[PDB]
């Protein structure tokens, strides 16, 4: 698996849309949904990927992301558990394509095939064709494209 630590733009293979947080959110410290974004509402969504021992912590607009009740959020308060992710290259699906699977829950990022703009990214057990290598549905695949920073 693994991925080089650094700063990345992330898109869903389902629709090519960026994943992250939109321009406008409440001023609360409530966990913020990570979403499929419209093309006109996706700036400031270069994720930071940091190695964390054997896994990765993934920051969107400076907050680490974590699963809760089967959905993906940015943790603004800091009390969310399960912040480590296994990020694995799936070269059979393209050069910069990855699955993202929680290191503790074993559930991975999923964008449903019929996701709408602004819909929240899910976190579910991943499924794959029993082929060699396994072939993942696009709903579980993400393109991580290294940027510079900001």
């Amino acid at each position: 698996m693994s991925i080089k630590p650094g700063t990345y733009e992330v898109t869903s293979k389902v629709n090519g849309l960026h994943v992250g947080r939109p321009l406008a959110e409440d001023r609360s410290l409530l966990p913020k949904r990570i979403r499929v974004l419209p093309e006109d509402n996706n700036s400031g969504n270069s994720w930071v990927v940091e190695k964390d021992d054997d896994a990765y912590i993934l920051y969107c607009k400076g907050a680490p992301v974590a699963p809760q009740e089967g959905k993906l959020f940015a943790d603004l308060l800091g009390n969310m558990e399960d912040k480590k992710w296994i990020v694995t290259h799936q070269p059979q699906h393209g050069e910069n394509v990855f699955t993202v699977v929680n290191a503790s829950t074993e559930h991975g990022w999923v964008v449903p095939a019929d996701a709408e703009e602004l819909q929240q990214v899910e976190v579910r057990p991943l499924i794959a064709a029993p082929s060699y290598p396994p072939r993942y549905p696009a709903t579980e695949l993400f393109t991580f494209t290294q940027v510079e920073s900001d």
